Formats: structure tokens, sequence, C-alpha cells
């Protein structure tokens, strides 16, 4: 549907939609931009991530409300409506995963792009895992793990320990361990090592970089406080 | 699209969607319920109102953000995107107005239903007026006025001055005077007379009715403080 709109116009409208808090529109504009086939800049990758994080975040919040009501109930209506929301959420995750697979990850050669997109791949498989059951659940969990692991391997080789993309990936992979993989020890170990290694590298940063890094370190700290 | 779902199931799902903050779904469920052709109870009228108030409220907020950006700008992109949001907002108002006209108002014989639906008709024409220009704007403004006026005439004859539906109608009609009709004196006069007449009738109310009435009186007071 965005085929006829200029790439630059799609990006401008994504930024307008963000200002207007119209995240579904923002996601559709950014999907349109990705579908132009050109690589995305740092700023554009962030718009893509913000758009979809907000759309799926609304769906996750609703799915949690409905799943809780359903669990307390256990007519077909609560299950039906939870399934409707679930299917829409799965559709959004599949769309994002589709964009990463066609062809963002394949064309991403710099560490900052490649780690960003692999982290996104991990996150959206993780959101699929949250609603999955049984064996289905196992292959989705391993897809999330695999994407996070490749992202981590590159991040550790190519980025300093205070790099915000590296920090956010480790944060999210630790949440995956705690919430999805039933590995709270791995979660705590990862968050603590990441935090400690970032602390030791802060002395190399400017005021503004220090601010960006320490903000994410505080999230690692918040989790560690929740988990210990 | 809701033709195949039971009326009772649509109402149950509207309530679930409200809990999940899924207002677009809530509105679609309630549109489905209205389209069953049966009158709506007090509780169901409130679900219909809440659903659409939230959907149009999001669109109004976005339209205001974009209109402000557009005014500061004065490429085609801001205007295009403001028009897109505007058209969607107009679509929602036209849908609500359509439900009231087919056939909620015509079948509504009790004061509490008839005033409720005429107030809604005033409100949705008012939202259309907010984005309208020129002469177009004049016929829409008079449609809002006419609906509010019929609602007021019934409310004054049939309801006590503390009735929350009567109070909310007067509040909204005063906002129409202030914001749409360029009649701030009429706005202030209406809010003040409504407030004073409700005050004098509070002595007749139970604790819970007193709470409901005084909450809306506080909104009239808030406006009077804003306007004077
Ligand atoms: O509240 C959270 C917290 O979850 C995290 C904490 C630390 C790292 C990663 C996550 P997330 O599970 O990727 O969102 N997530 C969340 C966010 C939204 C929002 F804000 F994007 F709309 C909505 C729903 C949820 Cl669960
Ligand atoms: O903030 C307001 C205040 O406007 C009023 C104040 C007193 C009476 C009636 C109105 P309204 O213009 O019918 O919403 N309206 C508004 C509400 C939403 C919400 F909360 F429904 F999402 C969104 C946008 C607006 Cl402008
Ligand atoms: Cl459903
Ligand atoms: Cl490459
Ligand atoms: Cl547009
Ligand atoms: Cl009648
Ligand atoms: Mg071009
Ligand atoms: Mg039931
Ligand atoms: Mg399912
Ligand atoms: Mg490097
Ligand atoms: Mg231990
Ligand atoms: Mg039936
Ligand atoms: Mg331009
Ligand atoms: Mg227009
Ligand atoms: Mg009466
Ligand atoms: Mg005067």
């Amino acid at each position: 549907a965005m085929g006829s709109m200029e790439r630059a116009s799609l990006i401008q409208k994504a930024k307008l939609a963000e200002q207007a808090e119209r995240y579904e529109d923002m996601a559709a504009f950014m999907k349109g931009a990705v579908e132009k086939g050109e690589e995305l800049s740092c700023e554009e990758r962030n718009l893509l991530s913000v758009a979809y994080k907000n759309v799926v975040g609304g769906q996750r919040a609703a799915w949690r409300v409905l799943s809780s009501i359903e669990q307390k109930s256990n007519g077909p209506e609560v299950r039906e409506y939870r399934e409707k929301v679930e299917t829409e959420l799965q559709g959004v995750c599949d769309t994002v995963l589709g964009l990463l697979d066609s062809h963002l990850i394949k064309e991403a050669g710099d560490a900052e792009s490649r780690v960003f997109y692999l982290k996104m791949k991990g996150d959206y498989y993780r959101y699929l895992a949250e609603v999955a059951t049984g064996d289905d659940k196992k292959r989705i969990i391993d897809s999330a793990r695999s994407a996070y692991q490749e992202a981590m391997d590159i991040s550790k080789k190519e980025m300093p320990p205070t790099n915000p993309i590296r920090l956010g990936l480790a944060l999210n992979f630790s949440v995956f361990h705690y919430e999805i993989a039933n590995s709270p020890e791995e979660a705590i170990s990862l968050a603590k090592t990441t935090f400690d290694e970032a602390m030791a590298d802060l002395h190399t940063l400017s005021e503004d970089s220090y601010k960006d890094s320490t903000l994410i370190m505080q999230l690692l700290r918040d989790n560690l406080t929740l988990w210990t």
C-alpha cells in the first residue's frame, strides 16, 4: 500500500506519526520504507524499532489482561477474544520478522546494523514465545536464542562494552533467559557481567555518551534488583 | 462483520476490550451490538459512548498535533498526513452519527435514552465541526446546536437538575458554545446556571448519587475557572 509513496516521504511521515503517537501508522510507514529495498540508516532503524515496539507492546499488554481473565475463568468468549488478540500479535511479529528476513539482515554488514537487526529478530521471536505452547514453543524459543547469540557474538567482537546497542541487547537477552528460557542464573550472570564491564569502560566516554550508556546500565541494575 | 456474533457475546467482548484498553475493538463490538436492532440498556449505552469517545479522542489528539505542525510550516507531507488522520476521524464521526440515525434516536422514548443519544449526536457533529472549514462548517455547527438544543429541552422538562446525563449534556453544550460557536458568554452563563441549579438539588440525593453529581459539577467549575 505504500508502494506509490517516496521513501523520503514515508520517513518524514513516520516521524510525524511518532509525534502524534500514531504507532500503527508509524509502523506502516516504516514497513513501506523498508520495502523500498535500500538499507536503513541509524536514525531509520530506530524509527522502525520504536514503531513496532509500541504496536506489539499494546498487543502484549492486552493479551496479558485477557489471558489473566481467561485463567481466572478456567462461555467461549474470553478465549475467543484472547485468541483474536493473539493472532493479531503473531501477525505483527511475523511481519517484523519478514522485514528482517527480506532483506535487512542479509544486507547488514556493519556491526551497528547487524547487531541491531539480530537483536530485533531475537525480540520478536521472544514475543512469539510468550504466547506459544508446547513443542511449538521450543522451536520459537530456540529461534530467539539463536538470533540473540549471533548478535552477542558480534557485539563482543566489534563494539565497546558501553555501546548502547550492545547494552540493550544484553539487557534483552537477560530478560529472555529469565522470562522465557527458565534460566534465571544465566539472566543474573549476564546482566551483572554486562553491567560491570560497562562500568569499567565509562571513563572513555564523553558527557553525552556517558548519559546514554548509564541510562541502560540502570535498566540492568533495576532487573538485578528485581531478580536478587 | 459482527453479524454472526450473538448480541450478548458482543457486549461481553466490549467489556473485555475495555479492560484491555482496546478501544477500536470495543467500538466495533458495540457497533455490532447496535446493528442487532434492539434498544440499548443504560449500561450498553455507556459502553457505546466510552468506546467511541476513546477512539475519536485519539484521532482528535493526533489531528491537533499535526494541524499545529502544519500551521508552523505555512513539501505536501504534513498536509497529506493531517488530511489522512482527518478523513479517518470524519469516518468515525459519520459511523457514530449513522448508528444514532439508524435507529437509536428514533426508538428512544425515555428521557434517559433520548437525551443520551441526542447529546452524542451533538458531540459527534461538534468533532466534525472542529476540523471543518467555511460554510461547510456552518451547517455542521448548526447540526450540533440543534441536537444539543433538543437534548437540553427534554432534560429540563424530564430530569432533575442533578441528573448526571443532564449535567454532562450542559457541560458539553457549554464547551460547544465556548470552543465552536464563539459564544463564551453563553458558555459561561450555561455552566453557571447549571452549576447553581444542581447545587440547590443536592440535598435530595443519596451519598452515591451526590458523588456522581458533584463530580460533574466540578468539571463545570473547572471550566468556569478556565473561562473567567
Ligand atoms: O514493560 C515492558 C518491560 O519489558 C522489558 C524490560 C527490559 C528489556 C526488554 C523488555 P521487553 O519485554 O522487550 O518489552 N515491556 C512492555 C513495553 C510496552 C511498551 F512500552 F512498549 F508499550 C508494552 C508492553 C510491555 Cl510488556
Ligand atoms: O481533553 C478533552 C476535554 O474536552 C472536554 C471537556 C469537557 C467536556 C467535553 C469535552 P470533549 O471535547 O467532548 O472531549 N477531550 C479529549 C479527550 C480525549 C480522550 F480522553 F477521550 F481520549 C482525547 C482528546 C480530547 Cl481533545
Ligand atoms: Cl473475538
Ligand atoms: Cl553484507
Ligand atoms: Cl498520508
Ligand atoms: Cl419512540
Ligand atoms: Mg523514489
Ligand atoms: Mg459467556
Ligand atoms: Mg492461538
Ligand atoms: Mg567497533
Ligand atoms: Mg544461584
Ligand atoms: Mg441471537
Ligand atoms: Mg517535505
Ligand atoms: Mg479534509
Ligand atoms: Mg424524570
Ligand atoms: Mg461579559
